[PDB]
């Protein structure tokens, strides 16, 4: 089967054959598209085909398909599965797997960088303290004094599902949110629930607008433990605007390192429930979503006031106008401080090239248009005009339930 | 099977049951989502008629009535005898309004029940069609106070007598390829303009030439007509702050009127059914003016604002884009032509969705099309999960007549 996608701006037509290797579900049917839906203990039975599929890909990629090394390895994994009910990846396979999970991540516009990923093998980790050490080293390495480096740290895989390693933080670095008795919110409204958990676990909250949350770390299915990331390791950027001198007085800053820590990495049927990964920010993530979502810091009003825009009619586009200045300021600030960041024009343009490269060399590039298109100025970026096919390949990053909803407390 | 949609801004969750009445396919499968793809007999006819008449009679609280059964009986006889059937005026109006209600790509659907339906099923010639379309244009425009309307021409018979408006929209600007290798006017309209010229149009070769209508009646060869200039309302584009903007020589037409689509009601097919409402600003300011394959004016505007266009990271493109869109809205409002900004329109649509979920059990919506082409996430629709599915009556895409027409 052949599937064509078209770019309506360029008339470039690409042919996808890669989707034939698609395994998991989409959520869609012939009767319904769930393309805008956010979120739509394994037996040896199901496990060996998954291992085999993965090992065949790995051996093909190193051009050793059907080799004795390939066959011996299948044999070794088979025996290990029938003996121990699971298996261990070689370091090479782990690295290959992590890189490909990123490569297959259909919601990530940053994938041109997929082959450059520093993989930190933390499978020898046994305790929360050990996890803390590993994560500190990840943060320091990735931050690199502002010259950001993509990295992932991989903690031991799931066994019976009762001994899971989990990072309870959705991201390694995030600001606390505090609900006030008057209904108002101090800090990041997104993180109110998690902050409360942290407080309940014994965290002493400074109760400011930009308090870096402590790490809440679960090793081997045990109760999670609190650790504070050494502040000297947390790179932050004061936000200012190149022309507006009052912008600094808004009191804004953000952290430089975007680091997802709540996702599950699947490789060859194995499940890595704690696998924090990081890259560098695209400006709009902060300037559009973090700052301007009504459900987040929500600064559009204040900014628009200070720019003295006409705010009586939406039709003045005062919101749009303020939004631009805020995103200019985020980009300006990071650049001025020499902290890696990319604008949505650069990032989407790079993605189109990556995508075309992938069609040519790989036969496709699964992409989720709904996530790939930036949250401002959509149609003046080239991804907007690009038809995309969304499907799911393994290895992959997957959503998993929040640990506080599933954890069995030891006490 | 009973699907939930969440708004991530408000945490509001809606339950959709309406999708279990969908029938047409989406393009998607359990293995592949095609949500971003632009274009993915008596036997066949009677169940379609029945399904439609059932929903019609349910809508007037007369389900299972004798009049319901009588109509069903009558339609069935007519299909058996004549191979097709004729809609009653009431049914036609119901169907047209519901086609719009079911248009999952339309953000303006809160207005769906206020639609003026012009029954042009008595039309027989292209001159007839021309007259009906002029009257539509004049009625819809209403001196700037726009009114939603659709004009419905005779249904398809054997497929060899189709009525077609060859133009994709009732009102659009011509496109010309220059010796300069560049493009004059609207680049999207070059091929159609060629066909107009080849059919005998005398093109003025200007940048904003209103295209002539190319009208096909009864499967005959299409004929040319110029819409009376005085009925084509246009808006010169100026900026409220930038005095120089006027000098760009920009204007646009007040009437957005889609003419290339197929209206399906009760299995019947209306291949010629132009419909119109009123513009959302971004349609003109973002797409028409700033698309690289359209009027593509970003660079010039940016230069007149003297922005640093050295580096993409200055966001000069984004800045110019906002001002271009400010000017569009200002110009329409100043000239008193109905227009809606994307904030107001998406807000309306959220309330409509909630109404539709509350009173109909759902609302089919294509998020890819509903979210505006600028400032996506500062509009409520961005944070609104939507289910996309196909309900009938419906507007459907159809092939361009020049690839179809046996001359
Ligand atoms: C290096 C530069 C990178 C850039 C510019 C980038 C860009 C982005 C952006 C803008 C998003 C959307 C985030 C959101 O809307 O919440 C995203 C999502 C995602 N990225 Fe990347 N990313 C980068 C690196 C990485 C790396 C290193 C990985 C994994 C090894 C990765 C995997 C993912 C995944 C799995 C998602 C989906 C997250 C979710 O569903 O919440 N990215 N990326
Ligand atoms: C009166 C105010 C209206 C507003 C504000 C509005 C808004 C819009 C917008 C912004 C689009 C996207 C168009 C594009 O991006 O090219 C659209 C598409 C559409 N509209 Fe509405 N519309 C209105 C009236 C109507 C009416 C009266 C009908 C039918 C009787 C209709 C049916 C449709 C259909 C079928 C589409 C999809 C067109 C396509 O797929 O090319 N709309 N509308
Ligand atoms: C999933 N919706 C909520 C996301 C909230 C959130 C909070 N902090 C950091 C991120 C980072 C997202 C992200 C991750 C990576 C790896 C790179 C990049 N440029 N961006 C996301
Ligand atoms: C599909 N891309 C081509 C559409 C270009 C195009 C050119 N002129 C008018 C419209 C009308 C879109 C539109 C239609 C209606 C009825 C209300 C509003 N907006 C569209
Ligand atoms: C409902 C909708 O899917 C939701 O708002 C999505 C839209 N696209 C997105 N795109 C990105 N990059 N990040 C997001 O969080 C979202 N949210
Ligand atoms: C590839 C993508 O589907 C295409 O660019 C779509 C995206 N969303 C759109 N949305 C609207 N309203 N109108 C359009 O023409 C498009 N084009
Ligand atoms: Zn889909």
């Amino acid at each position: 089967r052949f599937l064509k996608v078209k770019n309506w701006e360029t008339d470039v037509v690409l042919t996808d054959t890669l989707h034939l290797k698609s395994t998991l579900e989409t959520g869609c049917t012939e009767h319904i598209c769930m393309g805008s839906i956010m979120l739509p203990v394994r037996t040896k039975d199901q496990l060996f085909p998954l291992a085999k599929e993965f090992l065949d890909q790995y051996y093909s990629s190193i051009k050793r398909f059907g080799s004795k090394a390939h066959m011996d390895r299948l044999e070794e994994v088979n025996k290990e599965i029938e003996s121990t009910s699971t298996y261990q990846l070689k370091d090479t396979e782990l690295i290959y797997g992590a890189k490909h999970a990123w490569r297959n991540a259909s919601r990530c516009v940053g994938r041109i960088q997929w082959s450059k990923l520093q993989v930190f093998d933390a499978r020898d980790c046994t305790t929360a303290h050990g996890m803390f050490n590993y994560i500190c080293n990840h943060v320091k390495y990735a931050t690199n004094k502002g010259n950001l480096r993509s990295a992932i740290t991989i903690f031991p895989q799931r066994t019976d599902g009762k001994h899971d390693f989990r990072v309870w933080n959705s991201q390694l670095i995030r600001y606390a949110g505090y609900k006030q008795p008057d209904g108002s919110t101090l800090g990041d409204p997104a993180n109110v629930q998690f902050t409360e958990i942290c407080i309940q676990q014994g965290w002493k909250a400074p109760r400011g607008r930009f308090d870096v949350l402590p790490l809440l770390l679960q090793a081997n299915g045990n109760d999670p433990e609190l650790f504070q990331i050494p502040p000297e390791l947390v790179l932050e950027v004061p936000i200012r605007h190149p022309k507006f001198d009052w912008f600094k007085d808004l009191g804004l800053k953000w952290y430089g390192l975007p680091a997802v820590s709540n996702m599950l990495l699947e490789i060859g049927g194995l499940e890595f429930s704690a696998c924090p990964f990081s890259g560098w920010y695209m400006g709009t993530e902060i300037g559009v979503r973090d700052y301007c979502d009504n459900s987040r810091y929500n600064i559009l009003e204040e900014v628009a006031k200070k720019m003295d825009l006409d705010m009586r009619k939406t039709s003045s586009l005062w919101k749009d106008q303020a939004l631009v200045e805020i995103n200019i300021a985020v980009l300006y600030s990071f650049q001025s401080d020499k902290v890696t960041i990319v604008d949505h024009h650069s990032a989407t343009e790079s993605f189109i090239k990556h995508m075309e490269n992938e069609y040519r060399c790989r036969g496709g590039c699964p992409a989720d248009w709904v996530w790939i298109v930036p949250p401002m100025s959509g149609s003046i970026t080239p991804v907007f005009h690009q038809e995309m096919l969304n499907y799911r390949l393994t290895p992959s990053f997957e959503y998993q339930p929040d640990p506080w909803n599933t954890h069995v407390w030891k006490g």
